[PDB]
């Protein structure tokens, strides 16, 4: 026997296993920036309707969801698959897949790309924060499919990022609330109240990528379609969480390489 | 083809997919201990007496007795729950079990608050990649999948431990300047003080579990055997270049905040 070919579409609910690269890295102009990986753009002021951050989903004009992060790939090198339980019944390739109505608009330094992607598919994932009507604080994330070549501009700008909540802080120890996730603005060290967007390679027509956000949000799992995250702040988290979808900490952490892999699961419509 | 069982242990190099749970989170008597899933307990007094060398961490990694590595953070998974696969390119050369994979003779032993169990796992299956600093040894994540042999229930206890963070000055809990090019890694102490923090254990694999030990940091592996030296210490580093990496452990070892227990997705080298 010689080793299976990725052939046709997943069908059903699949997973995606690839090196994911992160869309921007929090700098400061002539400064490489090299582990800042969870620099989320925060814009208040706006210019369909958007939301606070660099990526809004719509149906039509009506804003569905936000992405305050992005990893990409190409389709060649992510890993497809599809399981009956613990068995494999497809090891296929995103070629060819379907996509939803749903847009994507991607807002950048002085400009926004309406259109740039269309959603695939998605998955999303709760943690109970302490709060009534609030929502709670829940994890999700979309596969979308870039529709036209748009390169951005590197700019400086408001940028929120996860953390733990400490006290007492010096750089060689502070004391680190026991069930919280804070959010807060990580400037560049010149200043300013900013940080520097600092691109990478961007995905091209009929390349993927992840968006997500993570905060307070509802979230339709049928349809694909939520609301978007506001603002963020710091959660109490009264209880343990044994989590699933496999974004969590790719999202909460403050450092890291630019691109790892990861493997991500995917409900369709 | 109709859809394939697991079958047969992986031959050559492997994946492994699957839910895996933090062994500890950083807590306070009384307090459950939600987010802290970085929490390394750092212990510089050698158990005395003892009857092998033992790193500054919470596992150390021994062969003829001697240390060939150390654990700084440990998730664990059952078998029956881990999709296991190998690859030609992108092709599917295998779909596989960790039922009766073979064990190398490279063991861990894990320092518990007040006992050493030696030989708690065995070594099956390891890797690292590097992240060169701007500086002595590289700067390195290894792991090793490892066999449980023995239940061996730990008890909680307050001890210092190191997380990661990002290198931050002019702190307040609403704004910071982050450091562009810093990994940090400090002292998490409990909110109570007293320069320690809580370990607060979770359910204990058994006989015949998986866990997957790491240590990031300063020092030297050799992946065609799996032996290399303990991180000694951990402080901050400025790194020059971007890392495109791969063995998917990075953000697991590098977030200061995460669920007990999420999907990780890592490869290992089979001796």
């Amino acid at each position: 026997m010689g080793p299976i070919p990725p052939t046709g579409v997943p069908v059903g609910d699949f997973f995606v296993c690839g090196r994911m690269t992160t869309l921007h890295m929090g700098g400061q102009s002539g400064i490489q920036a090299t582990t800042l990986v969870n620099g989320m753009i925060y814009r208040t002021d706006h210019p369909s309707p958007v939301s606070n951050w660099e990526f809004t989903v719509l149906e039509n004009n009506t804003i569905v969801g936000a992405g305050m992060g992005c990893v990409w790939f190409q389709k060649s090198e992510a890993l497809v698959w599809t399981l009956d339980g613990q068995k494999l019944s497809g090891w296929n390739t995103l070629d060819g897949v379907g996509t939803t109505q749903l847009t994507v608009a991607w807002r950048q330094h002085n400009r926004t790309i309406y259109g740039w992607a269309n959603v695939v598919a998605w998955n999303s994932e709760e943690w109970h924060t302490n709060a009534p009507h609030q929502p709670i604080l829940r994890l999700t994330y979309w596969l979308v499919k870039i529709n036209v070549l748009s390169e951005p501009e590197d700019f400086d700008v408001v940028q929120k990022s996860p953390l733990a909540y400490l006290e007492d802080y010096t750089t060689a120890q502070s004391k680190s609330a026991i069930q919280k996730l804070n959010f807060q603005t990580f400037q560049k060290p010149e200043g300013g109240g900013t940080l520097r967007a600092q691109y990478s390679t961007t995905p091209r027509q009929g390349d993927f990528a992840v968006i997500w956000q993570i905060g307070r949000h509802n979230f339709d799992m049928s349809t694909g379609k939520g609301t978007p995250v506001e603002s963020l702040s710091d959660y109490v988290m009264p209880q343990q969480k044994d989590a699933h979808i496999g974004m969590w900490y790719r999202a909460l952490t403050s450092v890291g390489p630019r691109t790892d892999v990861l493997t991500l699961h995917f409900h369709l419509p």
